[PDB]
């Protein structure tokens, strides 16, 4: 129960929800990819593509670094969770 106040898992909440709106094409695939951005533990950029709404499912526990307003880092564990339907949800845990 912590307000997600991270931009990176904030953008990415809104794609969650993006996706759950989405209709897939036959056989599954999104009609067109979703990049996401985050920063992972070791502070560098990485951008994913996600071709199906599943695909959501494997940045679920991932260890992300994100930059406070103050500009100190912070490590989260990024969680994603299908709560009916293949209907995700996207938000955090605290690394340490
Ligand atoms: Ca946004």
């Amino acid at each position: 129960g912590r307000h997600v106040v991270q931009q990176q898992v904030q953008v990415l909440q809104r794609q969650a929800s993006d996706i759950n709106n989405t209709k897939s094409l036959p056989g599954g695939k999104l009609p067109k990819p979703v990049t996401v951005k985050l920063t992972d533990e070791n502070g560098k950029p990485q951008t994913y593509t996600i071709n199906r709404r599943e695909d959501l499912m494997k940045l679920n526990g991932k260890v992300l670094s994100t930059k406070t307003t103050l500009g100190l880092e912070q490590t989260f564990r990024l969680r994603v969770e299908d709560i009916g339907g293949k209907n995700y949800r996207v938000f955090y845990e605290t690394n340490k």
